[PDB]
């Protein structure tokens, strides 16, 4: 029972689900173990929908940072006088400000849309609600919260008229995720600004995690990363994004983060992870697709790819974070110390220790 | 028992009080309902004094954002090497940095002074204190806390001297007696008080006026990340249903009455309601739609915590309406009605913000 | 039992100790009295090592701000591509970023080394751990948390070798080693105040307050980047036996003061409307925290010197209620001093005049 390990089978809680897709909400990072108190204000959401669909209009009391793991979508954020549609592609990330009304469309014909997002509530710490404008079989419209009187006066109309149009108390859809008409997708799909290279640093439009070169990358893997330094949207939430791939058989050499708390979500493949903590303590765990493992700050950890892997990671508290490796050539901290100290540190000679470290000729990612 | 309603009648606790005035402190926001856990740090104090009086010099361990609701006043903050005075008129606001000694005078002859201030304690969350320098029959000066031996050393006189001239009198902190001002270009002053109504309202029609100042324009507010708003609503008039994007609004009923309807999710929408009167506080969480139906000429103030980059969204009316911006094809998918029906419906309320009931 | 009084006799706790040095970590401020909630995120660490020793390479999930109370030290910071060493002198302060690896050397031959540090955790509020790279009799190296498969794989070596060459915390040294590690080590200077990397010295500046009875040294988030990032003022003062720091009160800064050397009595006052008095006799290595806007006074019963960390110190203000300079009650209006004191406008002025010195006076 690794506190830092959350099994999907028993850590997710479906909010809405039907034939057109479902939305699941991870559990409270702290409810699991008080050891994760510093994350009580964060949540994990997973959205998956079937081809040619739309998530009816709604807004929530929580900022969101969504990452499109795969598929294609059209995010539309409606304001009080403006509207803005974007065409998110795989690897594309954007930030939906709190209290913003918006809807999602899956223009694709065969492919699905799997979006995973980090939610940050405004009112209740760690908790947030979804307010749907629409009047569906599965949810009332918040407009039904008001009295008939306030309604008759607000819209300037008789109730039966506003009920036979906006509410409907059979004429209303089944759930909040209904199918669309090609003519419609044909019509919604033409004005959504899409991600490009000139967006890496835009306070608005979405940016592509992979559009740039990785930071580390060899025949055994690739580590794509973005930090507040480079992105305005990421400086505000003070978080870093990094999608990293690892070829079956290779692993991410032992390393620790200086001051970032990482939340990695396995996106594809399998993996064996190891976490050391304080007499040291091991915290291994066998992760699978959709599993979430949170790695405390200043904690060495290694990732073993037991099959072609790709995982997403959120770096909470990222401003000026550094990645220290314990093995390999480049960025190895146990190889910068003064010899005499290496001599005094572990039981070995300065040369005997200068020998065991120069063996491994690769850096970052190696092959098992 | 609506958790978002703080009825004055059974919600305030008197701090000091006499013939010249009283100071009341509203109960803890979270002690009321855990839902307001995010409002634990704030306190809403209510100051009231009669003509020709003064609040003895005193300091507290909590920032203050005062807003003169009515009457005139002379606020004087005294520094360790300076001292400045200001002339507060109704509508004025200003901040009093934590640890700042100060006294208040009400120079008017027949008008009572009514001040409201949001307290932000520095030591213990949501709980602060007052430190009165004055030596009164209602409180001991903080000088009395010192050992005799130290006071003689400190001041340079045998005890009986300081004891006769400093420690001991008057009955109560508010006693009876016998200057910069807020202009139209004071609004961005980093130190002087500014005025909410000196600028144009934002939403204003024959049924009401909406005044609001944001941390964007005033250095003092940006430091607290708070937005102010004073709105007026005619009897019968109604403040169209809307919601705040990210700010948690705290509204205080100044004068008049009104019924407000907060709507929240339980999917089943649950309605929260209440009938507010003079000095009633109601806190509306972020993103929750609410309506202001005034049953008498109403005027209130509103402190919007975490107001940075906020945005106001309206459901009815012809301006700043969200429902009216949902693409044509999608309005027909969400509502049990024709995309032509909805468009027609939404276009029936010619008014904006304030409509007549 | 003064909730603000933290006696070292039963507040500190050693995380380790050996005939070569000692490291103690204070109690949780709030663990004592809830009255000190807002201090829950902080801590005080006390390091003390003999002459000619070193602290084997480690790192903690915490932001440190160490200040050297006495003696000379050599701080070596090791990053992934660099290694920086600073020649710290008494009065020198510096910041060791969260998760940074470093070791400490004491080049002195007769003196000792006493360094104090405020830890600001990053993971669990108010609680941090140490991760020592070295393998030792008092601590297992953290490279041992990994399985043998991963260690065998990473280091590209057969286990027996790694185990053979890798697997107290304050151990002795040698002249050679000392000499070696010492050469080339940038040390504090007048051109080192507003830096983000190098350590700076309090006293290498003019004290803001000083008379034949004492000196007040203070650096603020306004002058030193490293302090601005933390928003904490540092201050060291000197008060001679008999003398005493005139009653005053910080406007918004929460002060945690540690007694370096000497002895003194302290008076704090808060409301209970009656005022309550908190009094304690601070001795060497005792901690006393004075909340915001609470007036307090320090009387020295022997030549004294203490260090003070000011939390939430951005735009702080020290107000003195006694003396000639920076006297608040002296700014209040005459036509009003008369209204707030039993005395008369006249009788007060004259009295506020009796004292002639400011800040520090003779007992
Ligand atoms: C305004 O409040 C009064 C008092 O309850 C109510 O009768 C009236 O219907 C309200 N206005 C509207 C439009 O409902
Ligand atoms: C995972 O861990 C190491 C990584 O090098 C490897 O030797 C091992 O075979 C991998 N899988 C299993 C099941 O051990
Ligand atoms: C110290 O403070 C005490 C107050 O208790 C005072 O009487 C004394 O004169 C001061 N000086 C010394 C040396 O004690």
């Amino acid at each position: 029972n690794n506190p830092f390990y959350l099994r999907s089978s028993n850590s997710f809680q479906t909010l809405f689900e039907n034939q057109n897709g479902r939305i699941r909400l991870l559990q409270r990072f702290n409810k699991r173990s008080p050891q994760l108190e510093n994350l009580r204000d964060y949540r994990i959401v997973q959205f998956q929908s079937k081809p040619n669909t739309i998530l009816l209009p709604h807004h929530a009391d929580a900022d969101f940072l969504l990452f499109v793991l795969s598929g294609r979508a059209i995010l539309t954020l409606v304001n009080n006088d403006d509207r803005d549609s974007y065409n998110l592609h795989p690897g594309d990330a954007q930030r939906i400000p709190a209290g913003t009304t918006y809807y999602l469309v899956n223009p694709h014909d065969h492919q699905n849309l799997k979006i995973i997002k980090l939610a940050i509530p405004v009112n209740k710490p760690g908790r947030y609600d979804d307010f749907f404008l629409s009047s569906t079989q599965a949810q009332q419209s918040y407009l039904q919260g008001f009295s008939h009187n306030i309604l008759e006066t607000s819209f300037h109309s008789e109730f039966e008229e506003i009920n036979r149009v906006l509410l409907g108390e059979q004429r209303q859809q089944e759930g909040v995720i209904v199918e669309l008409s090609k003519e419609q997708i044909r019509q919604l799909s033409r004005r959504a600004k899409s991600s490009s290279r000139k967006t890496i640093s835009s306070e608005d439009e979405p940016f592509n995690l992979r559009s740039r070169n990785p930071i580390y990358s060899n025949n055994f893997g690739k580590f794509f990363e973005i930090t507040p330094e480079k992105n305005p949207q990421l400086r505000d939430l003070d978080i870093f994004l990094s999608s990293v791939d690892i070829n079956e058989g290779a692993l991410l050499l032992p390393h620790f983060n200086s001051k970032a708390i990482v939340i990695l979500v396995i996106n594809e493949g399998d993996a064996n992870i190891e976490l050391v903590g304080i007499e040291v303590q091991r915290y291994r765990a066998e992760l699978s697709e959709d599993d979430v493992f949170v790695i405390p700050a200043a904690y060495p950890f290694v990732v073993n790819a037991t099959s072609n892997l790709n995982f997403l990671a959120f770096g909470i508290n990222a401003e000026n974070n550094q990645r220290n490796f314990l093995a390999g050539e480049k960025d190895n901290v146990v190889r910068q110390i003064e010899r005499q100290v290496q001599e005094l540190a572990f039981p070995g000679s300065a040369q005997d220790v200068e020998r065991l470290l120069k063996k491994q000729r690769e850096s970052y990612f190696v092959d098992a």
